Formats: C-alpha cells, structure tokens, sequence
C-alpha cells in the first residue's frame, strides 16, 4: 500500500495504481517518457503523465487495432502505421504471413528508442527486416511518398487532446491524404478514444461520424481495457464491405496469423462490434465532423 | 478539486470520485451506508466502503440484472429476489406487465428502509401494491414457504468463504432449496461479480461453473458499468432452453415492458452473452464449484 | 477510509484528512469558502482549497497570536486587528479584562458572515459590545483613521502566496503605516507563516528580519499546529523591551484574561520563544528585507 | 507529479510524498523493508510501510535520542542500544570522544546488512573499530552477561501490546533488567512516541510514568521532525540528576563531540524539555504503567 502512480482520467476521476518500481525515465524534446512497474498491471508505459500502455493487457488494445483490419483484407501485403511507437502495433502486423513491409511513422524517435530498449515483448517485432521506423509526422509522410498501402493503421493520441494528432483525424485529411494513399479495396482502421458508455461521445463517435462521410463501409468496434479504466473503441472503414462471419473471421486467424491470438477470435469480433443500444443510437444521432 | 471519494477496487488499484457531498453516513450491525453525491456518477449509495450502486449508471446493472431473464420466460407473473434492497431490482421488475407479485428478501431492514427513503428513483416501485417487502435470510424464507416462482433474481453480495451470502451461491443451495421453488419454465439469474479478461476469475467462473452442475441450460453474459471500473457478470440458469434472438427479445420487449430500456435491447443482450475468447475458455475449463 | 480531503502543503507534499461531511459551502468574489467536518481536526475551514483553521486546534493558533503581545503590554485598552475574519482572534483578545475596543478589519465580508453564522465557538466574540468589523483593506483603515492603538495585530495571509497581503508585510509599510498608528509603548505581532526547521525560511525569516529593521525589539515564536502540518510562527515587535519571566507572565494571565488558556502558559511562551540551533542561526544570516 | 509515498499516520490522516524512486523493496520475516527515493525529503527508510528515517531530517531525531543523554553524564565510555539497525544511533554516539564502546542490539539482522550497505551516512560508523553489533533480543542479551553500561539508549518500535518490542518498555524491564546494567551515574533514554499536543497521549505519557515508578530523575522532551508530521518524544531517566544548563551542555558539546551539532544547542535542549502547558499537565496526571 505504500507507493503509487495517480492519473486523472478525467477532472472529477482518479485512478491509481500500486507501484513496485519507477523502472526506466526519459525525456524527449516532446514528451516526458516513464516505464514503471506497476502491482496491478505490470510494466506501464507513461507519456507526459498519461498511461499509454500496460503489460498485462496492451494485447487487448494491439490485437483489436490490428487484426480486423488485415482479416477482411483479401491478401494485405503492405501496412502504414500513422503513430504506435511502442512497436506492439508492428509486432501484430508482423504475425500477419502475408505482410511484406511494415512503416511505422511516429514523430518522437527517443520514444521509439525508449520502446526498443525496454519493451521487451517486441524485441522480435523491431528486428524483424519488414519493418520500417520513420521519424515524421505521417500527413507529411504520406503526402510526400508516392506508395499506396493496403491497410493504414491510425495509432496517434486522441484527436480532442491536443494540436499535433488532430488534423490526422478530419474529413479533409481522410479525404485528400489517407485514401489516395490506400490501394484499390485498402481498409482503414483507426483507433478511436473512449466508448464507454458515456464517454463515447468525446471522440468516438465524432470519428465514426467523421469516417462515415468519406468511406462507404464503417464498422466501430470495442473493447475493454482493464488498465485504461474504460472501453476502448476502434473504427474499420473502407470503400468495400468489411463483413466476415465468425466462423470465416477463424478460419483466416488460423491461416494468416502465426501463433494463436490471446484475446480475439470470430465471435469476439462480432461482440466488440455490436455496440450497446445507447452507443448504437448516439452514433446514430452524431452530427459533428472533424472538419 | 479538494474532496474525493475513494475505494480500493483490489489492494493495489484505486477509483477515485470527486465528492459534491457527503448527504448521509451511518450503520446497521451488518454494514455502514452512505450516500454521497458525486461528481462524476451522482449520488452514489456505498455500504461497508464498496459502491453499490451510482445514480448515473446504476440503469446498465438493474436492467442487465432483470430483464434478460423475464424476457426468455413464456410469461412471468411470481418473482422472489435475493437481497435487492435499494428498490432497484424491483423497480426493473415491476416494469413487466405481466408481473403479478414481487418479494424482496433483504437481511438487513435498515438499507431498505434508508433506500426507501433516499433513493427517490424508486418510490413508485416501494409504493407498488405488486411488492412485498420481506426481512430474512433468503434460505430461510424459500425453505420455510411451499410458494415457488417464474423467476428468482439474486441479488447479493459476491460470495466469499465465511461471509452471510455464501451459502446463498452453492451447489446444495441451488439443487435442494432454490430449485424447488421454482415453477415449471422457471429461471434463476444472478448477480455473478467482476467480469473483467482477469478478474472474471474470482467468482464469475466458480459461479457459472457451479450453476453448471444445477442447472442444464447456463448463460453467462456481462457489461460495463463505469462507476465499478469493470466489467460486471451475471448467469441465468434454467431447465427449460434460454436460446431467443435479437430480434424476439425486441419484440416481447415492446409487448412487455413498460417504457423504453435505456441500455438493453435484443442486440445488447447478444453481445453481452457472446463472452471474449479467453473468458470462454476460462468459463469451459472451470472447476471449482461452491459448497455446502 | 472512504472520503477525503486532500491539500498540497508544498509542491510534492500532500497532507489528507478523513470527512465526516462537507458542511457548508459558500463563495464570495475573492474566494470559494468550506466548512468541512473532519475525522481528525474536527470542522475545518477551507478558503480557496487551502485549511485555515481546525476545530480540535485552532485555539493554539490563536492563543499563541494574542496572548503573548497583549501580556507584555502594561494596560492593553484597544486592538486593532489586520485580517482575522473568523472570529477567534477576536475572541481571544475579547478574554483580556483591559481590552475596551477591538477593530477587525478584513477585505470579505462573506467569510465574516460565514464564520458569524458557522463558528459557534465565536458567537459571544461576534457579539460582544467592544467589537468593531470593519470590511476594509487594512492598509487603507489604517491609513484613513487617526486612531492608534496598543496593540495591532496581523492575522493576514502569508505573504510570498500573493499580492494583497504581501503589502502588509513590508518594511516600508510597517515604518510609514503602521508604526505612527501605534500608541507609545504599543506592540506589533504578526502571524509569521510556516517555522519548520527548513519551512521558516520561506517567509518566517524574511518577516523577523524585517520587522528588526523597523522596531528596536523583535521576538519571533513557534509553536506546532497538528492540522497544519508543521510548526508556526509569529512575531512580536515593539519599540518597548519584550522581556518578561514564565512567573511573570502567569501571574499576568491570572490577573488579566478570562478564565484559563488551554494552550500557552508562561514556561510554554519561554519554550515558543527559544527557537532551535538552526533557525536562530538561520534568522541572524537573514538578509532578506521585504522592500 | 504523478507517482507518490502514502501513509496513514492514523487511520484518518495520511501524509504523502512525491517520489523521484523506489530504491529497494524487500522483507526479513520481522517485517518488509524499502528504501525511497523522495522529492521532500530525500532518500527514506520505510519499515513495513512505516517511515522510520528520512535523509534530511533524521540528524534531529538521532541528535535529541542520543546527545542529551551522554552530555548529562559526567564520563560516558560504553553504551548499549536496543534496537538501531539503522546506523544512526550509533553514529552520533560515536561522534562523543569519551566514549569507548558501543553495542548494537537488533532483532533484525536484515535490517541492520540492509542499512549497513545502502545508508552512506553510516558507513564510518559502521566500521568504527569501538562497535559491535549484535543480533539478539535486548532484554536476553541483557539478562545474560553481567557487563553494565554508562547509557542505554532505546531505539525501538512505539510499544504496543502484544508486538515484540512491548517487554523493553514496561516497568519490571526497566526495574528488574536494565537498571541493574547501568553503572554508578547510569542514564537511560528512549524514543517515546509521537509528542503532539493530543498525539502524545498514546504513548509519550505512558513511557514517562512508566519511567516515573522506576527512576528518581525523568526527564521528557520533544521536538519536531517534519517527515514523522508530528512532534517526536524522548524520555531520559537516571538516579542521578538531570540539570543542566544550556550553558553548560554548549561548554560539554564543544569539549566532548566531533564537529558541530546541525540541531541541537543547549538552549534548544532546554526549549525541547519544556513542554507545553496541556502536555506537562497531562504527563503529571498520568496513571498507565507499561507491565510485565
Ligand atoms: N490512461 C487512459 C487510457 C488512455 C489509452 N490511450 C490509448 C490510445 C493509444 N495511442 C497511442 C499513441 C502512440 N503514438
Ligand atoms: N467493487 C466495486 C463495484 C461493486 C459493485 N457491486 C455490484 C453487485 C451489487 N450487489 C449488492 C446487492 C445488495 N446487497
Ligand atoms: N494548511 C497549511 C496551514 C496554513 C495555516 N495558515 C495560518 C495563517 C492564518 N491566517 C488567516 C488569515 C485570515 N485573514
Ligand atoms: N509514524 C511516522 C513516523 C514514525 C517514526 N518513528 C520514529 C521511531 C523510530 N524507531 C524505530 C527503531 C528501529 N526499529
Ligand atoms: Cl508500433
Ligand atoms: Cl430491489
Ligand atoms: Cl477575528
Ligand atoms: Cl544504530
């Protein structure tokens, strides 16, 4: 009971957990960056006083970022990463057997450094020779390659939170950046804040909107993430259908994916992906566009 | 923002409310109550320390507690509940046309009396001629009648080896006591504790496997509930098949329940009863089973 | 354990007290205003998120803030009081059997109403024939009235924590101000701040030294406030000596105040006034003059 | 400043830290032990989640536990701790050049190779040629060699029934088993507890009149340590006298200890032993005596 790490994650709500050690720090030019080792949920990753990422659950969050979007790609071959950093995003990508390259683009390199160094876990995934690590801002970086992608896989800070991430969330940059960049039938996925209940309306479903005006095909989705104190959400979008089965969803993890995922199989997907009667109809009555 | 509500979910992780007011304090010889107003969930009824219940979201857990179970029943008209005692539990269940009686068996006389009093949600529900309100044990008080009922909600404290509910979650209890009071079609639901990809370990597990040696159709379904910073469980247990769509659930929703539900329609139920890979496993692969 | 209140004393250094209950709360233009019922001190008075006084010891404050000037004075007939608010100065100077007149002058008549209405314990104080409440910055009271007095007595704000106050804490104020506002033979005593072995420097240190560059005699004082977290400190200053024994100043106590202190007798004033190796050491370097 | 120190001074009171570290974490089967890593008061020593000694102020506390005592003794040359694991203790005995040995006795080995490796403050100390550490219960390490000491200093936990330190505070300890190990002029000290104004009732009383049946000459005082958040107690008891003036414990600190004290001076000495008018009185009044 004697030592912890403290977060508001909101005005009026505290969440603290009991420490065993305050690991590693850093600091980069951006962002103050502490790996602490946490009773609860093991290594946490903490940026700028905000938990990032956990050990005993980040599988959660990196396996639903990750897998939905390759799974009703016919044959995704190549991936852009706008942001991850922790190189857990790369290392879900990179179970994928039809993945030949891998860009990760994130803006702060100490970061990446800092994550090479101490997450352990994906010491394979940043050695792996498909991958690339690109210290940009990835609307820069996507306007100045000519490369299409087959999935692009948003994995920044939430938009409201700040400048930097914002515009990587708005109808014009959808519009005129990211699908150009995606190949006939790419799929887009997003992570997109909370969607609790309540706290869906921050972001969650002004992203949904906000997708919903640009592709033809939107699925959000969820989850919980225990160390997040709240229900993650993602969205999928993309300009062909994004509808698998359970069963075909199965089927492709056993014979695109190697190893077995911890958290996602078929039926999981579909659970995440039926929302809550009162998150269906907020989603439904969203009218603001990042815009 | 100086005052703060604060309860150690486990020992070493801590939820923290900014507190409005402290707008009651006091005690039974069973537990503290109180009742506080906070900023983020509302009034907030909390005994012995835990939260019980938030003004905000306490909806999600009586609506998830209540209606799955009396939807998948023909038509139910006699209901006993386990506890309750906030006037919750009733309140969803007197929301059901087809109710005819509700008994509410709580041990403890002064958190219904209190809840009476302060939880002005539900004054209709404590004022309907429907409810009958019953201070005992519960296994004493199904043991003692010959009655039996539709519908069997429980709705106590997790289990916890030594502690006054316990006995109300094992495999004797179900099979000898609970069972014979149900009637034909009948359906037992419980409360079934944290339901988290971790912490459905603790008791939701050994509940649902428990269940599984009583009954023969067992669904195990859970939600979030933001103010208990976790997932939450429930089971519903029957003899009879517990297998509707979306889309009938919806129906006899609309036939049957007075006024719209704010969380739970036909899809809601679905994917709250479609568990994640892990918990499915963890439920499948269960053993231990409550006794005595 | 359930509910808290919780104030930052210093930047890393937070002091929490158990709540019965939140008892009262008010505001006036300068400044949010509690009446908090706590498990430790008993009902506590917050202004602006910062305790000003508790319950279960407030009366060492106050005792310690009055009685020592008062006794030293031959025949303390009126007082005028800079700050204060609560009541409980002025109670406490109400005890003095000499005492004819006592001003509190004090810039927010909210919290004075507050404090009339809410601190039972002041209610003969508030009421008593020989008090004035003037709502008044204590500058601009002294400065407009020809009155002198006996005694004056500073029960302001620190003065490093803002503007308005720190005013009345410098060397120009007390030469120009308030000295030619005092009868001969009167006595200053100023609330000091914080007197901890390390917290006296803050302020404490820079309020003797600056009152030695005014009057010919200074006696700085301390004593522990439990629901402060620290020792307190107060200064005594006049242009008379301030010189009187344990035995002296008991037999005065019995001559001249109401009833018994609860907190200071003469040894204990002796003991208040016999500061540690280190802060005598650190108030004689002290360079600082508020100016 | 996200990551923070908390503890319960009492079980209404907590008082925290922000933390730069967490050193060490481990335990002994007598109790866990950490060293942090804190922004207010630099690296502190926690003892089963209580704050034993912080960095920049644990020179006030082992000043007044150790300096009174050997000051008021004409010729102090061998000395006995109970308890001290830390090094502290033994550290300003050993600044006073009368004295010839000293003894350290802890329970807790791991403590004592704990502090004697992480505590660099203490490392002359520790490896001073005049001390010897012994790992043994106080009370038997005394009863069982008959040599006897010129002080005894008390450097212990806060007595409380039932809790292994108790025995080293109650009257027939003192009596039966010390007393009889101190030498002709013989002073006894020991830590005491909190000495707040109402915190002093818990203990601080009851060792002095504890002390009052068994010695002819006791002597308490206090001061504050601001990492305890309290005022802090010790008691010194002799059956010879206790009186000195400030002038005179300045004249014996300038011929007797190495380098200049950073607390104490004997007017703060004087000012420590004058208690205030509530404490005096309710010490006076005191009736507990610590027994067995
Ligand atoms: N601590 C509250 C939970 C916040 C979780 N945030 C999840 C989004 C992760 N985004 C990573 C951005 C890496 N560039
Ligand atoms: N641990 C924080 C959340 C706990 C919430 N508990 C939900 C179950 C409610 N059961 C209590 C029934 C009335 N005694
Ligand atoms: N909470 C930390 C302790 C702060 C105590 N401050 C004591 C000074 C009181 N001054 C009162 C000012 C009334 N106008
Ligand atoms: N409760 C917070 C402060 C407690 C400080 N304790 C001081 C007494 C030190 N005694 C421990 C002796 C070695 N076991
Ligand atoms: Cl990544
Ligand atoms: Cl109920
Ligand atoms: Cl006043
Ligand atoms: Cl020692």
């Amino acid at each position: 009971k004697s030592c912890w790490y403290e977060e508001e994650i909101e005005e009026n709500l505290r969440w603290c957990f009991a420490l065993n050690s305050i690991l590693h720090t850093g600091a980069s030019q951006y962002q103050d960056i502490a790996l602490l080792d946490t009773k609860p949920f093991g290594k946490a990753l903490v940026l700028d006083g905000k938990l990032q990422s956990a050990e005993t659950d980040e599988f959660i969050y990196h396996e639903c970022l990750v897998h939905p979007a390759l799974l009703h790609h016919p044959m995704p071959k190549n991936v852009f990463i706008m942001g991850g950093g922790e190189g857990s995003t790369a290392r879900e990508l990179l179970r994928h057997k039809t993945i030949d390259k891998v860009v990760m683009c994130d803006i702060d390199e100490e970061v990446v450094e800092f994550c090479k160094s101490y997450l352990v876990v994906n010491k394979e995934a940043f050695h792996d020779s498909r991958l690339e690590v690109v210290i940009n801002d990835a609307k820069a970086e996507l306007e100045g390659k000519e490369e299409k992608y087959d999935v692009i896989v948003g994995d920044l800070a939430d938009p409201i939170e700040g400048g930097p991430c914002y515009k990587l969330y708005t109808k014009d940059f959808y519009e005129l950046t990211l699908k150009p960049k995606l190949k006939k039938g790419g799929i887009f996925v997003t992570q997109a804040g909370p969607a609790g209940i309540f706290s869906h309306t921050e972001v969650f479903s002004c992203i949904y909107n906000t997708l919903r005006q640009v592709f033809k095909y939107v699925v959000p989705y969820s989850a919980h993430i225990p160390s997040y104190a709240d229900i993650w959400g993602w969205v999928l979008a993309s300009d062909s259908p994004l509808d698998l089965s359970a069963e075909e969803l199965d089927i492709r993890m056993r014979q695109r994916i190697i190893e077995e995922n911890r958290y996602l199989d078929g039926k999981t997907f579909v659970s995440s992906s039926t929302l809550s009667k009162a998150v269906r109809n907020s989603l439904n009555n969203e009218t603001h566009v990042y815009t």
